[PDB]
């Protein structure tokens, strides 16, 4: 299992790599702390990565719209910078319910201006990932995908 680099990163030993976002690493040694020993699988070389900067390739940390440990508020502060349009989201894991995960979409309407709706993501027992009870998804991204095609009850698309 390949792992992908989250973020750039610039050695500051001889024994560390350098490496930008999206490179793709094997790991050979992550027993010995939180520096782990990598292959580069695009220079071949061996060395010493920061492992909370990768992340298996099909993970859920992995996916450009998921940020894990980020807050309601600074969700907003997000979703809030220029350039992002109408229906531009991320998930991250929900503040009040552990297993739980929350949608956060930049909306527009007549009352407030720019502004951000919050959905809470469940998760059924013997079942699935759900915002209603219309469908629940096996994964947030078979949710994300669903979500993109059309609103389906949320305030807005989903513009991945
Ligand atoms: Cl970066
Ligand atoms: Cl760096
Ligand atoms: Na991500």
């Amino acid at each position: 299992t390949l792992f992908v680099a989250l973020y750039d990163y610039e050695a500051r030993t001889e024994d560390d790599l350098s490496f930008h976002k999206g490179e793709k690493f094997q790991i050979l040694n992550s027993s010995e702390g939180d520096w782990w020993e990598a292959r580069s699988l695009t220079t071949g070389e061996t060395g010493y990565i920061p492992s909370n900067y990768v992340a298996p390739v099909d993970s859920i940390q992995a996916e450009e719209w998921y940020f894990g440990k980020l807050g309601r508020k600074d969700a907003e502060r997000q979703l809030l910078s220029f350039g992002n349009p109408r229906g531009t989201f991320l998930i991250r894991e929900s503040e009040t319910t552990k297993g739980a995960y929350s949608l956060s979409i930049r909306d527009w309407d007549d009352m407030k201006g720019d502004h951000v709706k919050h959905y809470k993501i469940r998760k059924l027992d013997n079942g699935g990932y759900y915002i209603t009870t219309r469908a629940q998804f096996e994964t947030l991204q078979q949710l994300v995908q669903h979500y993109s095609e059309k609103a389906d009850g949320l305030c807005f698309n989903l513009t991945v």
